[PDB]
Parts: structure tokens; C-alpha cells; sequence
């Protein structure tokens, strides 16, 4: 969509549904980092070794990405 870059995964630059926090600090949505990690035990952009328990949901981004959403299916 018209969506915020900030929405967006710094991967498939996909609206993120489900946005975690990689340690590095990088957010990404839970299934593109997950798949990834399946892979690689590692950070996609810093090459850091990396595993799910380390990451850590983003609540404040996700209810702020769904109220935008809701916000369209308005118009």
C-alpha cells in the first residue's frame, strides 16, 4: 500500500502484521525473520548469530500498525 516505511520489513519491505525486534535493533515481521531463521541462525543484514527466543515483540508498533489499517478499510 501507501504504507509508512517504519510498517514495512526491511526484508520483503511487506507490511509488518507482527512486528519483532532483532537484537541488533532491526524490526521485522515474525514470519519473514522465522523463515529466515530456519536457514540461518543469524541476523539477515548484520550476519550476527541469531535464535527466535531473542527476539522480542513489538506491541506498541503493532496495535500502531493495526489502527492504521483500520483506520483505511474507513474511507
Amino acid at each position: 500500500s501507501d504504507a509508512p516505511d517504519e510498517f514495512r520489513d526491511p526484508l520483503m519491505d511487506t507490511l509488518m502484521t507482527d512486528p519483532v525486534r532483532l537484537p541488533s535493533g532491526t524490526i521485522m515481521d515474525r514470519s519473514i525473520i522465522l523463515r529466515h531463521l530456519l536457514n540461518s541462525p543469524t541476523d539477515p543484514f548484520n550476519r550476527q548469530t541469531l535464535t527466535e527466543s531473542m527476539l522480542e515483540p513489538v506491541p506498541e508498533l503493532k496495535e500502531q500498525i493495526q489502527a492504521w489499517m483500520r483506520e483505511k478499510q474507513n474511507s
